[PDB]
């Protein structure tokens, strides 16, 4: 649909990606996301490579389980940090199709994904709100 | 943990429902997401009354299928309309213990859930970052 890349999109919003350090505690990683409620993922680095993110639905999961012993495998939280909860990142990049992009939110369950150069390293950003509003305000056919 | 209540945690952070009727196109949808960047629920209202939601990962969904044709059963979008897209209503109450609220969330993969009193009104709002906030802002044990 219209050849769109991650290039096209990802600029369509004024989004700052949400980084932490893998000894972040949770609380401060809720603070941040409280300071800009849009966020949907975290992503965690170390010295400036991306190696993990958090999606909220994730955090809310990991809460459940430690607060209230909700299963949806799951450990118990010790240092309750980044590194404990972070996931292996799902990433694109600027020349990534859309299509590919969408399709990497939807199989991840994730809408907010950090797009890369090829170092491992963040240069911009991907939300779902970006890919919705490319699709709808644009041409249909 | 610690006997809260949707009651004790909605009011958290101040979120306004985005509240839509059947016949507002998806275009229209969206814009409301945008302006209210936070929304992850939209509601469809009829009469004052609630009767359907559209997460914005069922959007997502729609929106990937009609353009791309990806499947993640679903059927063609004709009026391209809320009352297309919308799914039955999962909801809380000010008393339903916030236990039962997370496991909603999670069980329907849903983050943003209206608060209706016993008329099928909405009275109020409830996110997955205010969930958050309760459990990790307050005493652990």
């Amino acid at each position: 649909h219209h050849h769109m890349k991650v290039k096209d999109v990802c600029k369509l919003i004024s989004l700052k990606p949400t980084v932490v350090e893998e000894d972040t505690p949770i609380e401060e990683i809720v603070d941040r996301i409280l300071e800009d409620p849009v966020t949907r993922t975290v992503y965690v680095a170390r010295d400036n490579k991306l190696v993990g993110m958090i999606p909220v639905m994730h955090l809310l999961k990991v809460s459940g389980f430690h607060f209230f012993g909700f299963i949806p495998s799951m450990k118990r939280l010790i240092a309750k940090n980044a590194s404990e909860i972070m996931l292996d990142p799902v990433y694109v990049h600027m020349d990534t199709p859309l299509e590919e992009a969408l399709k990497l939110m939807i199989d991840n369950n994730i809408q907010e994904m950090p797009v890369v150069d090829e170092k491992g390293e963040i240069v911009g950003d991907l939300n779902s709100l970006e890919i919705l509003l490319a699709l709808w305000k644009g041409r249909e056919k």
